[PDB]
C-alpha cells in the first residue's frame, strides 16, 4: 500500500472543497488535504499569519504577492507531507485527495500575480528558484489530476453563492483569466512547466457547471473508474 | 569519514572570508563553503537576483527585509548542502568551514531587521515559521563554531579597507549593535534560540583585532586544537 497521490483542479468556487468533502466519507481509505487558503478564509500561528497575509493582499498585492504566495506553497507543502506520514497505514488502496497543489500555487496563482504586475521580476524569479528547489526537498509528485470544470459565470455565481465578504467584488474578468490558465494547463495541455513528469500525468475532467451537492453519484462512478486506471 | 561541519561567525569585515581562504589553503581535507551575501557583493540567476535585492534592501530595507531574508537562507542551505554532498570523499579527516550559518541569518541579521521595523511582526513570524521549517528539511548541524570576535571600531576601519561603495555609509552604530548579538549569542549564551542543541555546541572565540594576514599561525593552531577535540 503506496499512497496514490490526486489533486483536484479548478477555478475559485468551482466546487473543489464541496466535492472534496463528499469524496472523504465515501471510504476509509480516501483522505483529504485541504488548501491552507481555503482555511484562512474561514488560532493557529499559521492562521494567524494566514489570515493577515490575506487581507494586506486585499489592500496592496503589489507588495504583499511574493510574501502570500511562499506561505501559501510552504503552508501547502507542510499539510501535505503531514497527511502523506501521518494517515491511511493499513488502507487497503490508499489514496489522498489534496485540494489544488504546488503546481496550481505557481502556475495558476503566481503566475498571474506576475503578469498583473503584482511581483517585479527579481520577485518572480526568486518565487520560481525557491519553488524549484522547496519541491526538491518528492514524495509529493501526482499519480493524478482531476479538473473540476466549470464556467466563469457559473464560479461567479458561486463565490454569491458561498457570500464571503472579502471576495463579493471578485470581477468575471479575473476567473475569465484563472480560467484560461487551468485550459491551457489541464485540457489543453499546452502549458510548459518545469516538472517534466506532469506531461505525462492522467487527467480525469468533470463538467461541474450543473449543481452536484445531491447528485454525485455519476462523478464519483468516473473517480473510481479513473482511481482504478492509476 | 563524516564530515565535520564548522562554522565561522563575526560582525561585518571582522575578516571571516580572508580567515576562511587561508584555512581552504591548508589542508586538502578543508573546504570552504563562502556565503551568498557575500558572493553578491563583489553571471548566475542567484547572482543576477541577489545583486538586485541586495540593491534594492539598500534603497528601502522595510519593503525588502523579507524577500532578502528568505532569499539569503535558502540560497545558503542549497550551497552548504551542495558541499556536503559534492566534496571532501575521501578525505581522511574531513571539515566543512561554513562562512556563517542559518543561525546568524535569523539571531543577527533577520532579527535586527525586525528590531529596527524593517519587518512587521507578519513577515516575522512568517521568517522564523519558514526558518524552523526549512532547517528539518537537518545535516547541517554543526560540529563547532570559530566566533571572530573583533570591535565594532576594528569592523569599521575594516569596512573602509575593503572599500565597497555601498557599505562606506554604514553607520559604528550598526556594527555596535550587531557585536551585541554575537557576544551574547556567543561569548554570554544568553541567547534563546529554537535549535536545542546549539546551547552545547563548542564555540572558539579568536580575537582579530590584530591585523593576521601574514600572521595567522597562533590562530590555525588554535582550529586545530579545537578540531582535534571534537
Ligand atoms: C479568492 C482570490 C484571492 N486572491 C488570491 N488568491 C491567491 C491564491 N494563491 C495561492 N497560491 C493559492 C490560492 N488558493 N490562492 C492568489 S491571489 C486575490 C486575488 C486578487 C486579484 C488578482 C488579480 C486580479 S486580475 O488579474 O483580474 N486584475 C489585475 C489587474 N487589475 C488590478 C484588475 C484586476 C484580480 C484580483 C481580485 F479581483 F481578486 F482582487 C487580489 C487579492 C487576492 C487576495
Ligand atoms: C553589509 C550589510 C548589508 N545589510 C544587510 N545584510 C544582511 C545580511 N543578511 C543575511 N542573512 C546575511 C548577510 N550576510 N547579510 C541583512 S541587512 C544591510 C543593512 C542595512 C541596515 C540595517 C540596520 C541598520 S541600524 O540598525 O543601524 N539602524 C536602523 C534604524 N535606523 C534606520 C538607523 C540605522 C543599519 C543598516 C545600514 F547602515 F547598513 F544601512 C541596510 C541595508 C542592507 C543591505
Ligand atoms: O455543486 C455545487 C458546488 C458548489 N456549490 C456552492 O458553490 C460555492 C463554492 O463551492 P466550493 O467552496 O466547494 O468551491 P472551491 O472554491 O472549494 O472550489 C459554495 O457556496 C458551495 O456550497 C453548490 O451550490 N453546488
Ligand atoms: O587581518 C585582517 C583581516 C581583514 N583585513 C581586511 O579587512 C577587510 C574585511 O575583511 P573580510 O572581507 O575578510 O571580512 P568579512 O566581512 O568576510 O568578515 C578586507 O579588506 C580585508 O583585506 C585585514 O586587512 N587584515
Ligand atoms: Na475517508
Ligand atoms: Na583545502
Amino acid at each position: 500500500t503506496r499512497i496514490k497521490k490526486i489533486s483536484i483542479e479548478g477555478n475559485i468556487a468551482a466546487g473543489k472543497s464541496t466535492f472534496v468533502n463528499i469524496l472523504k466519507q465515501l471510504s476509509e481509505d480516501w483522505e483529504v488535504v485541504p488548501e491552507p487558503v481555503a482555511r484562512w478564509s474561514n488560532l493557529t500561528m499559521e492562521q494567524k499569519n494566514g489570515g493577515n497575509v490575506l487581507q494586506m493582499m486585499y489592500e496592496k498585492p503589489e507588495r504583499w504577492s511574493f510574501t502570500f504566495q511562499t506561505y501559501a506553497c510552504l503552508s501547502r507543502i507542510r499539510a501535505q507531507l503531514a497527511s502523506l506520514n501521518g494517515k491511511l497505514k493499513d488502507a487497503e488502496k490508499p489514496v489522498l485527495f489534496f485540494e489544488r497543489s504546488v503546481y496550481s500555487d505557481r502556475y495558476i496563482f503566481a503566475s498571474n500575480l506576475y503578469e498583473s504586475e503584482s511581483m517585479n521580476e527579481t520577485e518572480w524569479t526568486i518565487y520560481q528558484d525557491w519553488h524549484d528547489w522547496m519541491n526538491n526537498q518528492q514524495s509529493l509528485e501526482l499519480d493524478g489530476i482531476i479538473y473540476l470544470q466549470a464556467t466563469p459565470e457559473t464560479c461567479l455565481h458561486r463565490i454569491y453563492l458561498r457570500g464571503r465578504n472579502e471576495e463579493q467584488g471578485i470581477p468575471l474578468e479575473y476567473l475569465e483569466k484563472l480560467h484560461y490558465k487551468h485550459e491551457s494547463w489541464l485540457l489543453h495541455r499546452t502549458l510548459k512547466t518545469n516538472f517534466d513528469y506532469l506531461q505525462e500525468v492522467p487527467i480525469l475532467t468533470l463538467d461541474v457547471n450543473e449543481d452536484f451537492k445531491d447528485k454525485y453519484e455519476s462523478l464519483v462512478e468516473k473517480v473510481k473508474e479513473f482511481l482504478s486506471t492509476l
